[PDB]
């Protein structure tokens, strides 16, 4: 029995390693990863892993490991694939640790855009669930963190985490991580998933996924909403994927909105993350 070392970059940005069989299916890799975290509440998450193009691509647990990284390095990342709209809904306090961390990453890569006083207020509970209360010992009128808190940190946004801080005093660890939660999920791309597009016009947009629906970004003007609710079916073919979007009250007919997409593959992609999206929708 033939067995294949696996790489997973964490949340924390540490490294696990272990072996599985190499006709292994993607679950038993992603189960030995839970395990590694002390993770139970494992639906929200998943692997990623990077194809040659240095493109993100979900490792489909209940398919072959060699079937999708195909020519790459048994390489992954421990990610969020859905994001909990109510994260205080979560059961365990652990689950919700592994999405701010999650988001950590998401704001600091600009993901997920954030205004000044956001960036501040988020990384303030960041601080104070890590090192407790604020410590002036620890400070001073120069002071720069070690943690990471922004796409572009400026020392107004350190100076401003450090004001925030002062006034969390005697918050534990798992409330400062609800209170960034709290914050995070109100953000407008929280848990949104963004996809390079053309509209049937060959204007370039981006197709958001996320738990509510489909968000079409043309302008900051023009941002089309499809709640998962008016979508009935969803497909790709070569490079164009269409949404069958319900009639309206006393219409007739559905409507199919058609889209063009970098390649077949980039067409692949939005799909299957669509049609698991919709799933989780039905399940809230
Ligand atoms: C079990 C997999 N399924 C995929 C949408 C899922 C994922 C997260 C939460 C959940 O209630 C269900």
């Amino acid at each position: 029995p033939k067995s294949m070392q696996c790489k997973v970059i964490l949340l924390d940005g540490s490294e696990y390693t272990c072996d599985v069989e190499k006709r292994s299916r993607g679950q038993v890799l992603f189960d030995k990863v839970c395990e590694h975290l002390n993770l139970l509440e494992k639906d929200y998450f998943g692997l990623t892993y990077r194809d040659a193009e240095n493109q993100k691509n979900w490792l489909d647990p209940a398919k072959e490991i060699k079937k999708q990284v195909r020519s790459g390095a048994w390489h992954f990342s421990f990610n969020v694939k859905f994001y909990p709209p109510d994260p205080a809904q979560l059961s365990e306090d652990i689950t919700r640790y592994y999405l701010c961390l999650q988001l950590r990453d998401d704001i600091v890569s600009g993901r997920l855009p954030c205004s000044f006083v956001t960036l501040a207020l988020l990384g303030s509970y960041t601080v104070q669930s890590e090192l407790g209360d604020y410590d002036p010992d620890e400070c001073g009128s120069d002071y720069i963190s070690e943690f990471r808190f922004a796409p572009n940190h400026t020392k107004e946004l350190e100076d401003k985490v450090i004001e925030l801080h002062k006034s969390h005093r005697g918050m534990t660890p798992a409330e400062a991580e609800m209170h960034f939660l709290e914050n995070a999920k109100k953000l407008s791309m929280y848990g949104v998933d963004l996809h390079h597009a053309k509209d049937s016009e060959g204007v370039e947009i981006m197709l958001g996924v996320c738990a509510s629906g489909l968000l079409i970004y043309r302008d900051r003007l023009r941002i089309n909403r499809f709640a998962w609710p008016k979508v009935l079916k969803i497909s790709y073919k070569r490079n164009n994927f269409y949404i069958k979007i319900r009639p309206g009250e006393f219409e007739q007919f559905e409507s199919t909105i058609g889209f063009k997409l970098p390649n077949h593959r980039a067409a692949k992609r939005l799909w299957k993350v669509c049609v698991e999206h919709h799933t989780f929708f039905r399940l809230l």
